[PDB]
């Protein structure tokens, strides 16, 4: 593809300190800031219930894979306009990958 | 995305006259001419135990998601050059449309 695994370890602690501030990712977590984000992979765009998406969100109707993933945090905004997620983006590749390989593992 | 749910039971019946030849979806099922398809989604292409992938696919790494399983379908071998998969395409995308839907249902 064009998303090669990194570390879970080292993709814990940049959950941690990048997306924890608004998001859960255990099964039976709840919503903050941003929905919870267990189950997202293969799942489309704002579909978690009882949390309020913009219509940005919904309407890209994006179908969570680890390569959309990528795209997606390099910068949010540019790929959903209009979501109202507050984060800039992980501007170098080895991040994401050390993140999605963490997610890949903590929201299944 | 670029994707939209069509027809399962339509889609059953694309499956019998145009992969069953080569393919089974069961859970369980065998591998035959083609690998077993069961649990394709989220998958990464030539992952099946048991079966003998030409380099192309392999080397391809494509995660299986119903985006990707669209423009595959479209042409199998444009998308992956070498690809043993003989199977000419089906063109019209309200035929992809309804063969997903069914493979997501029963591959599942
Ligand atoms: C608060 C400052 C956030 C931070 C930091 C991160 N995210 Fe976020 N995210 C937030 C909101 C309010 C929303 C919903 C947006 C809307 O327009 O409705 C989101 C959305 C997501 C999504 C899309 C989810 C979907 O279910 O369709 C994903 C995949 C996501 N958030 C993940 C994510 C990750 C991995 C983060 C750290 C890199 C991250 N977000 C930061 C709020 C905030
Ligand atoms: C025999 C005439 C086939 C028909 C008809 C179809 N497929 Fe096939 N497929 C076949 C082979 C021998 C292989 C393996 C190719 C290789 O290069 O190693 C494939 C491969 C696939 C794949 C990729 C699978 C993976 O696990 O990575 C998929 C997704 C697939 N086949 C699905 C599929 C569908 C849905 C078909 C009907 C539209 C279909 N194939 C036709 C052999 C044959």
């Amino acid at each position: 593809t064009e998303f090669k695994a990194g570390s879970a370890k080292k993709g814990a602690t940049l959950f941690k300190t990048r997306c924890l501030q608004c998001h859960t990712v255990e099964k039976g977590g709840p919503h903050k800031v941003g929905p919870n984000l267990h189950g997202i992979f293969g799942a489309h765009s704002g579909q978690a219930e009882g949390y309020s998406y913009t219509d940005a969100n919904i309407k890209k109707n994006v179908l969570w894979d680890e390569n959309n993933m990528s795209e997606y945090l390099t910068n949010p905004k540019k790929y959903i306009p209009g979501t109202k997620m507050a984060s800039g983006g992980l501007k170098k590749e080895k991040d994401r990958n050390d993140l999605i390989t963490y997610l890949k593992k903590a929201a299944e």
